[PDB]
């Protein structure tokens, strides 16, 4: 089988509230202001597909949220994003591969050239056969093309692929291609699913 | 009672391996190198007591670890430190205060003027009556003076004071003053300690 794992809130817990915290710390903008104004716009989508620079992205979000930050200060806060490994999942992924299933990561990512980000974590690189990243591909979930890219480059069909994502639109994109798609509701979803599959 | 909580590996999980990671990512220095060269000596202690600047600290660590980083890049990676709340511990601290106990944080801190650090987290500021920080005091644990400062400022005696910290040297400095010191071995030490306090009422 081909197993495709999303990264954020699938392999790792990730919380951008910590970034808002960090930017609130520097700017003294009340945290509640940054929460009501931090939105997943087109600038996000473009930056995910690598279509605009890190600097242009910073500029977009700063204008949206009225952040008087330099690029460097922006990045500095960006770096604070809360990331915690789910070791249960890293282990399952290693086990799937030593049983000779194929295990890849597929991630929409807003990494910057100046930040250290989860797809760069050694524990995540060593758990995966390949890591597919939106900025590298010029594509993002839930666009058909990105799923197709992975199917094609891995050499598997939809019916022979299972995909895990905590985002329902992402799941929908994969389903339209007849990929088996498991919504990740919580910590248990992947351990439960692989109870009977590893045995 | 007066409750003194340490911050790191008591109220929060903290892991500076994430910082070494971020620095390996920028500098391309092998991680294993930064692990062998990253030591908590003199410049740390000075910086904890606010006795050298952030920049002079950054400089001291970059000298020892051969990091070709600006101050900004230092701070940038410093900021990556892994920090996870322990919500059970936050809940206890709140419960203790609405029972009328006095709940404070005492922390040796290597915060920089450019970083967002756990003592600044709103969840932590609001769980505690006061937060005592080494850089502010010009003192660090396990120096007698820092424990004395808190007993004096709070107006409590050693025997009315319970202190939680994961570092054994810290536990010793507080024991030398007859403070009831509880070594935090893991995430159950503090839930357990307070279950046994609850169990003692009738
Ligand atoms: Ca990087
Ligand atoms: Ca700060
Ligand atoms: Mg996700
Ligand atoms: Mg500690």
């Amino acid at each position: 089988m081909l197993y495709i794992f999303d990264l954020g809130n699938v392999i790792v817990d990730i919380d951008f509230n910590r970034v808002l915290g960090a930017w609130s710390d520097l700017t003294r903008i009340p945290l509640a202001s940054l929460k009501k104004s931090f939105h997943m716009g087109e600038a996000f989508h473009q930056h995910e597909r690598g279509e605009i620079s890190d600097e242009a992205f910073a500029e977009a979000l700063c204008h949206e949220m009225a952040l008087p930050l330099s690029y460097e200060q922006f990045s500095h806060g960006w770096q604070a994003v809360f990331v915690a490994l789910r070791p249960e999942v890293i282990a399952i992924m290693h086990k799937l591969r030593e049983q000779g299933h194929r295990v890849v990561v597929l991630s929409n990512t807003n990494r910057l050239h100046t930040t250290f980000w989860p797809e760069e974590y050694p524990e995540i690189r060593d758990a995966a056969d390949h890591i597919y990243l939106s900025q590298d591909l010029g594509m993002r979930k839930p666009e058909a093309r990105i799923y197709q890219h992975v199917l094609q480059a891995e050499g598997f069909s939809p019916s022979d692929t299972v995909f895990f994502d905590d985002n329902a639109d992402n799941i929908e994109g994969a389903n339209q291609l007849g990929i088996t798609s498991i919504l990740v509701k919580d910590k248990t979803t992947i351990p439960d699913y692989f109870a009977k599959v590893l045995c």
